[PDB]
């Protein structure tokens, strides 16, 4: 289960990061005594994760964003790219996939030109082909949907 | 413009998402006014997008998670498609990207057969040919890089 | 012909298109009058075409450029895309080409996101589909070789 | 830092990369040593690269023109290929690139004989497949456009 | 039907097709009258088709040779093709093929600029896509063998 | 330059070998002495090279003729490949070409199954991989143009 | 079953169609009257379908043979392209196949130039898209296996 | 050389490998003893190959009919490939073909497992690989044509 009052809960949450204690409560239909446990149950079963403010990369100075698709060149070595690649700071995400590729990252770099160094040392790093989609516009990113 | 205060209070927003004020001040040596003025500043320009708990997709029902590449029937029509797929729920985010398709969805869904219906939704409200690639796990997301 | 004393000056104006009529006139073998006639006759006779110093464009604010392949969509209308795109200021350059295209164009644009954008006014514009490969580097630009 | 006089220089520059100091003063209201001394600057800093009469590639016996995509034979080892081809003088420009191929190369040749004798010379020099598009007409070139 | 004596005059007409019959004749041990019988019914029946000076085209200014293989748009309609590029002049020869494309011409031009305008006359004037394979240099061409 | 009474004759002696010193003459307006030096001129600088009677291939007992394209196996090795089939008289011409293969040879045969044996041939003696395109039938041949 | 004497009848019969109702008796150990029974109810059960001298295809004139692979264009209409092709002479066999084309054709045709006729008969006649593969040699023909 | 007695022989041989003599000698107005001696001239020089009866393959319990087209591991020695397969019974046409592959073999064998084993046969005694196209049905076969 997930009791549709902590339902309630993860969809404020997910909308709202920093929605109070207290104003849950009004929504929720609960006392600041009563949100507040649901909550530390939430976390401890790993069902909310984390809080994160969500940043503008253009702002900070990534300018390029990327998926991009790889597929280790070597299968009698063990398949560890993701944490082969895992220091790696510009990648942001890492997803195993089932399609012509073995996984997608999705990168951020300060410009085509830093895209090609990442490029390589992905390739050198990991031992993998890439395929680079570079990313345009971000039309709307998480917006977490709870059924 | 960012100096290295609001860079500071970035990275750690993006950590942590409910710092409270006063450990976000003792960590950039500022007062609790300053840092809640830099912060509705962060905000107002593009910098800090919102505030989320990230939510374990599969805990709330997603048990599938696919990218779909998604290019228009008629592409000479200036494009419509992000404005009319905000309103399905279950696409978490939605891409314009460069090569041969137009733009890049991420959607979440219960099971096989709630996504091929999905994909039926899409295709006609967005009038759409699609290219799904089913995620078979999640290595790590979101992490972002404060250069 | 192109005599080999108006060969001379072609290489070294170049290679350097402030090089005065004065110093020139020594590397060449010549006086500041007769130096400056075959000039004269090499910019009427369509040979230098004009002086420009080189931009770097990303000092301007043109963080990505682009390769922009395109094929008129109608092949009832007449094939007019470089006319029709003329006003359009971030192309630079527009070829005809022999190859799976009918032309092809360096565009420079603010960003990945300005790019999207460019593509879709070229597209409805001229009535042509686009394929873009994107630079990440000029490693060098324009060197005019004089054989 | 580009203020607007550093602007107006720079496109008076593009458009006319003989204009004398006098001229460049009167059209941004500065004397003629203030001039010159934003000029230098702007060669010193990224902004202005150099100066070049642009030159008519057929009156001076290159009658074909080619793009040359090049990739690599072997990809693992650090790459090499711009240093390699500078040597070579029909090489007008290189640029890197995103996709399937590493960089796109500008040549200029007499005939179709000399072409497919410098495409050996490039295989070779930086051992690399070719791909190769002739250029049928330039329709307008180096049109910089300064924001 | 070709005797030993047609076999040695096809010969030397393809050594040397300007042969005067009075060499012709004491070549096969026939009166010259003979000879010019022989000869006659050779050009009559198929087996001499015309004498020709081999010129160099680069010596007349054809600096590029291509083949072109062709393949019809629409392969439906009878194939009209060698006949409507029969006007083309630059085109030197036509051959139907086996495999994927339907014709091979071989085809001369000065530069590459000419290039692509003829291939837009072919493709438009007998409706077809064009390959292009650019020859680079010619080793040796029509060493006629009679066997 | 090839001054325009030198071009009248070549186009005449293209599409006429046997024409006469006389019958030329009247068409090129000049003397029986003065057609014959230029003629003689022609020869000596590299313009007429042979005069050769053109044979139908299927007469001698050439039914089957084929395009062989033709790479080299190894690159450690110099490319040598068209002295190295000179000697094989079925092979009518050898072009270096620009595209997946580096040369191609048009090879006339007895049959399809003597084309099999040449290809062995070919591949042992130059040291290279075969493609082979099979005619089917000439249009038209040589009709050499003079601009 | 197959009696194994109905086999030795067979293996004799299949390597030598002229062999005796007499000899064959020997080999098979029975009689005149028993042999020529077995036979004729080899012949009614449908067994052995005729008997047929083989001729050699180049003696008649047949100089290429190829298989011809084809696959109908339109798949609403009813798939009949071996009873389509029936009347065509040319085609020796007619098999359907499990590849990526439907089904395969031996073909056998007078010269390079009368296969392309064929094809473009088989076309249009039966509805098909054709692909061939020229037959170089035939080692051996016909050598049926009685396991 | 074929007359038209002899193409009638062939014919009445082709459609009926056991017309007896005094069959064909009465269909080509000729004596049995003429016939005779026609039929074995035909036989000696190309002609006529042999004579068999069609057997139907199902009947004697080969059910799986395939194309097996082959290519040497190796193919810088002289190829081996008909002499080596000559002695697998099972191998019923061997040709060797134009294309990519070297060699098509027709083969018939009693079901699924019997073909893999077959092909690992193939694929060892002529060091080759192979690419098998399964016979579903054969509409009609050795339909021989005499023109």
């Amino acid at each position: 289960a997930l009791d549709d009052i902590d339902r309630i809960l993860v969809r404020e949450l997910a909308a709202d990061g920093r929605a109070t204690l207290s104003e849950l409560a009004t929504r929720a239909g609960l006392s600041v005594s009563a949100v507040q446990s649901r909550v530390r149950r939430l976390e401890s079963r790993g069902v909310v994760q984390g809080y994160s403010a969500r940043i503008n990369p253009e702002a900070v100075g990534h300018l390029l964003s990327a998926f991009v698709a790889i597929t280790p060149l070597d299968p009698s070595q063990p398949d560890d790219a993701p944490a082969r690649l895992e220091h790696i700071e510009e990648v942001e995400s890492c997803y195993s996939v089932a399609t012509e590729e073995s996984y997608v990252l999705l990168v951020r770099v300060a410009s085509a030109r830093a895209l090609e160094d990442l490029l390589q040392r992905i390739r050198t790093t990991a031992n993998v082909r890439t395929r680079s989609t570079i990313i345009l516009n971000t039309f709307y990113s998480d917006r977490q949907h709870i059924p």
